[PDB]
């Protein structure tokens, strides 16, 4: 069975299941299922389920190299595709939520969940904290029995809880950090201190890599039961890296991405986040050029990001770009062999962990 | 030791703990954390701790019939104030995240968290999806080693659905429900005809009576090793019947009670709310008062909220509460006794569980 379909399959299971559920355990009626279940179609489906398919991916590899029954095979690949369903939720919870605080219009060319006229906000938090909830009644009730639950719930738990701390760290990111309190109106920086690689490096590493590559990675392993077919330390590394890479990625686009392609109108520079281009400028530009950015960045007008978009065009970016790649190509390579030392196979689920990201 | 003082040790040290794994292990910096243990005394302290003082009181009754060594009788408490953490940190939680689904503005006599100046909704949320994330990592870290974390976090993460499951019913409980639709912005009713006491008891079952009663009862069990002096089912009914009376009174409490004493401006009739006033009210007007109740209820005007409160009045739900509150006090009787069967301390708990309820 083709691997996408499995997955599909999984996903109509998975959502009979917890709709059957609600009707026999929590007292569901008809509509409110089926503004659920619309709800979960709309917010977990559409994407290019890369996050979920890479678990499949992962357990595929080992499958051909590993002796088992085909009940077997059979069970390990609905185990993988149940766990990427639980990490594709875990997107789809944190998709509805950002969208909401971050006054968001578009996602995949539709309105953003909490935008449609019979959802609104006042449902939609509560849509989002269903979606992560349901990752815990798939994992409980399809992993009751089996051995790495614990090592599972554990790891998911500590992802989802990078991945809020990654958010706070983006949503602050424009602020000084001596300045953060609770009882004071945040103004936007001046100075741009804390548009540094480092400040960056740290708010893409817990917001985007421990859920888009570090968990596929690692629950594929956990539902083969092949954690010692790597170092776990050469597996955080290069899944920080390559995810680094896929938000540097998502920068770039935001701004020079034609919006009917992007599924969005990019408004990072008006929300002044601390982007690659961003950075990468402040690390270049003369005075004359960082005084300019300072004057036009963070700001609703169309001509001041116009400016922006200019300083960032003639300050030739795309040749850091080129730069940074190079760099992220010689290191990915590198992890990979490291990688090959213990597993081949697993080493080949990362090459195409790579080649994908690397030819978006 | 007091009850009271271990269990506000305990905050202390959890708080200790949580804000130094952020500095070691999710590159926190000193400001961020000092916004997180501002956000967690604000949104956790403050309250009565009920909950969690009920873990406390279930595991101290059991400590008084079972024999253990000193250290163990320690290690229990500990974990029962832990425990009883996990439960205020779950509400924290859903009170944040409520209070900027309906519009809130105050809470406890202070604003709400997203109300603060330096908070914002955009910080707000995530603050709240944190809130949650650290009653895992207090679990995760504190019961490592312990029989009862299986046990523990599958039934908080029933009880954690089953909440959110709630906030559902009661967001969605003044549209009719064949009219629910994702794609139509939902009219308020205008009949009614769901204004029922099965519907009432559906949202109150879900939205309140599992964190509040069910969770802190269990949890005492779970962590005294315990659970096989009671018939769970009997548990349930009993939190179950408790919850649903601390809810009505707190819609009786929302209208009647003034703004200083509740801590809050009350809005249920403004915002609709299918509450026990409303729903006792439909049950014994006549065809005139219906239509007054019509033409009033789910508007901001206050001289039609006037209106609504003068039909209560009128309509002496007084004696429908007493009435309510003698058949709840005969059926909480007749659960305790039955509960004496296999726990006179168990139900000992439920007794003072009580006791704190009706006397509020
Ligand atoms: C518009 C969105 O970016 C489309 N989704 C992706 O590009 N997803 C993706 C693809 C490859 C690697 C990692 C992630
Ligand atoms: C203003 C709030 O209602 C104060 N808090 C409580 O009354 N909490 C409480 C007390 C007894 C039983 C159950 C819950
Ligand atoms: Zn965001
Ligand atoms: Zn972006
Ligand atoms: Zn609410
Ligand atoms: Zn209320």
């Amino acid at each position: 069975m083709a691997s996408m379909e499995r997955f599909l399959s999984v996903y109509d299971e998975v959502q009979a299941f917890l709709l059957d559920q609600l009707q026999s355990k929590y007292e569901i009626d008809p509509n409110r299922a089926r503004y659920l279940r619309i709800m979960m179609d709309t917010t977990c489906l559409g994407g290019k389920y890369f996050r979920g398919m890479t678990v499949v991916n992962v357990a595929e590899g080992f499958l051909a190299v590993t002796q088992h029954d085909e009940a077997t095979k059979e069970r390990i690949l609905h185990d993988a595709c149940v766990g990427g369903w639980m990490i594709e939720f875990l997107q789809a919870h944190y998709l509805v939520e950002d969208d909401i605080m971050d006054g968001s219009v578009m996602r995949r060319g539709k309105p953003c969940w909490y935008r449609f006229p019979g959802v609104t906000t006042q449902c939609a938090i509560n849509d989002g904290i269903i979606l992560k909830s349901w990752t815990q009644i798939m994992a409980w009730h399809y992993f009751a029995d089996r051995p790495f639950l614990k090592d599972l719930l554990c790891l998911f738990q500590k992802v989802d809880y990078a991945t809020a701390v990654g958010q706070m760290y983006d949503v602050t990111s424009m602020c000084d950090s001596n300045k953060l309190d609770p009882e004071v109106a945040q103004p936007m920086t001046t100075d741009f201190a804390e548009f540094t690689p480092a400040i960056y490096k740290r708010i893409v590493k817990y917001k985007t890599t421990f859920y888009t590559y570090l968990l596929p990675l690692v629950m594929g392993l956990l539902v083969s039961e092949a954690a010692a077919s790597v170092e776990m330390n050469l597996v955080e590394r290069v899944a920080h890296l390559i995810g680094e890479y896929f938000q540097v990625q998502d920068d770039v686009m935001d701004c020079f991405t034609p919006p009917e392609q992007l599924g969005k109108v990019g408004t990072d520079i008006e929300d002044a986040k601390c982007s690659w281009l961003a950075v990468t400028f402040l690390g270049k530009a003369n005075a004359a050029q960082v005084a300019e950015f300072k004057a036009n960045y963070g700001e609703k007008d169309p001509a001041k990001v116009a400016v922006v978009k200019r300083l960032y065009s003639k300050a030739n970016l795309q040749a850091d770009f080129a730069a940074y790649e190079a760099e992220v190509v010689r290191e990915v390579e590198s992890l990979i062999e490291q990688l090959k030392v213990k597993s081949p196979t697993f080493a080949e689920s990362v090459a195409v962990v790579w080649e994908k990201t690397h030819k978006r």
